[PDB]
């Protein structure tokens, strides 16, 4: 399977710099959602899980196609509450109809991380829609219930290694589980929707205890109100993965490097660009631009 990157015709910076700006001024006005956590966390948790359908054996599913717009991969279980996003990000669709379905998801994916003061993500245009049947399985996703030989091979189909995932996995800060979409319940820390390294920092410092939700699914809970999944715990089980945990915990500005090549690396596999396809664009924020 072969995927090329086509520019949208005759697009350039600045029109991509106007979808930003218009992602990133909704994100400040609906800032009441989910109790005022806001819409960027299951944004980037979107730009996620449309990528994180790629399989490098026969380069299937991954976010070129933008195939999260039909019903299969729509109605997939394991995409539950992501709903919340496409509908946040429809009406900016309705006003610029010329971007494809994978770039608009992926676009507010890094618009999200951006605008909640994270590291600057570049970003490559170019994806295509693809047909219904191009739609992947339910299923590529992975469980929460499992340990860290399950998540370091579920994450080789995708060809992260260990420093990749403990990176990408630093996104759990944002947000919180949602018994009703998942089965698990809280946040993670007290900064939710403000990108910063305290997932490392409380997996190291809090007290865990591992208790039964009311959905009878075990996790982490400590004395703070914060919770942990199974496979983030997982990571300070494991003695490779512990010792990246500790780097993070110990320097941010590592932590922020090393998430912006591993999403944006998550965001382009599957797709070929071409040599005279142009360089990635690095955005400017709401904030740089006075705006
Ligand atoms: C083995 C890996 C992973 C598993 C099992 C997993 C699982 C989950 C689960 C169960 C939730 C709760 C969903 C809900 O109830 O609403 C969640 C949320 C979230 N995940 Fe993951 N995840 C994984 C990796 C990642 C990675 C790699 C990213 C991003 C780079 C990510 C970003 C997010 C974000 C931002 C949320 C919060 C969503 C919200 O607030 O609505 N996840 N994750």
């Amino acid at each position: 399977l072969v995927h090329v990157a086509s520019v949208e015709k005759g697009r350039s910076y600045e029109d991509f710099q106007k979808v930003y700006n218009a992602i990133a001024l909704k994100l400040r006005e609906d800032d009441e959602y989910d109790n005022y956590i806001g819409y960027g966390p299951v944004l980037v948790r979107l730009a996620w899980h449309i990528s994180g359908t790629w399989d490098k054996h026969d380069n299937t599913g991954g976010s070129y196609g933008g195939t999260y717009r039909f019903k299969k991969e729509f109605n997939d279980p394991s995409n539950a509450g992501l709903q919340n996003g496409f509908k946040f990000l429809e009406p900016i669709h309705k006003e610029f109809p010329w971007i494809s379905s994978g770039d608009l998801f992926s676009l507010g994916g890094v618009t999200a991380v951006q605008e909640m003061q994270g590291p600057k993500i570049p970003w490559r245009c170019g994806r295509v829609d693809t047909p219904e049947d191009t739609t992947p399985d339910n299923g590529r996703l992975p469980d929460a219930d499992k340990d860290a030989g399950y998540v370091r091979t579920f994450f080789q189909r995708l060809n992260m290694n260990d420093r990749e995932v403990v990176a990408l996995m630093g996104a759990h800060a944002l947000g919180k589980t949602h018994l009703k979409n998942s089965g698990y319940e809280g946040p993670g820390g007290a900064a939710n929707n403000v990108f910063t390294n305290e997932f490392y920092l409380n997996l190291l410092n809090e007290d865990w205890k591992l208790e039964k939700n009311d959905a009878n699914n075990e996790q982490w809970d400590s004395k703070s109100g914060y919770m942990m999944l199974p496979t983030d715990y997982s990571l300070i089980q494991d003695p490779k993965y512990l010792s990246i945990v500790k780097e993070y915990a110990n320097d941010q500005d590592k932590f922020f490097k090393d998430f912006s090549k591993a999403f944006e690396k998550l965001l382009e596999n599957g797709i070929t660009f071409p040599k005279d396809a142009p360089s990635p664009f690095i955005f400017k924020t709401l904030e740089e631009q006075g705006l």
